[PDB]
């Protein structure tokens, strides 16, 4: 049931999504080990992901959460990186997309920093890098990220350097406590609490 609609680079919607991608790149403490060495991307394509069933599954859950949280879904737009973006856009998020070994337990992980999600595109810790060249810093191969609508509801705040949400909460927020420049990461424990809105195809760019 999924169709992908290409956005024109002239469309304000393309431009706002690209700006969120580019403006949330940061340096990582691994020196580029997992995700590569880059300060910016070459955006090749941005597609809107359209699936009625998956959208309705999302809005159903969103209303449930809103009703448990004084009519506030606490909805965010966040990045997700995974080798399984094709499964996600066709069948939705579910327990197979959970990061069993993550810092906040076995849930589905989303990032404010696009460059954090980039570290997961080829697998946990970058896996072995791109399929073709086995390079986690590949500047040739096309990568894909999802920019997703995520319902946080009442989020459990973890200060730091499928499972269930903490009791009385709908998500977990991982607040950076060491790296002053890192943005937050978020975990949900129900696939229906995220919709994969945009599929972004890109390359990382070699610094000049
Ligand atoms: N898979 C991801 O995009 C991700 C986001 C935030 C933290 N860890 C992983
Ligand atoms: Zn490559």
């Amino acid at each position: 049931g999924t169709i992908l609609i290409d956005l024109s680079p002239d469309d304000k919607e393309f431009q706002s999504v690209e700006e969120e991608m580019q403006s949330t790149v940061r340096e990582h403490r691994d020196g580029g080990h997992a995700g590569g060495i880059f300060n910016r991307y070459n955006i090749l394509k941005i597609q809107k992901v359209c699936n009625k069933k998956l959208w309705e599954r999302y809005t159903h859950r969103r209303k449930e959460v809103s009703e448990e949280n004084h009519n506030h879904a606490n909805e965010r737009m966040l990045f997700h990186g995974s080798p399984f973006v094709n499964a996600i856009i066709h069948k939705g998020f579910d327990e197979r997309h959970a990061y069993i070994g993550g810092m906040f337990g076995a849930g589905i992980y989303f990032a404010e920093n696009s460059s954090k999600s980039n570290q997961y595109v080829y697998g946990i810790g970058g896996g072995t890098g791109c399929p073709v060249h086995k390079d986690r810093s590949c500047y040739i191969c096309h990568r894909q990220l999802l920019f997703c609508r995520v319902t946080l509801g009442k989020s459990f705040l973890q200060f730091s350097a499928m499972a269930h949400s903490p009791p009385g909460h709908h998500s977990v927020t991982g607040r950076p406590s060491v790296n002053g420049l890192a943005l937050a990461e978020y975990v949900i424990y129900r696939g229906e609490q995220a919709y994969p809105e945009y599929l972004i195809t890109y390359q990382i760019m070699r610094p000049e």
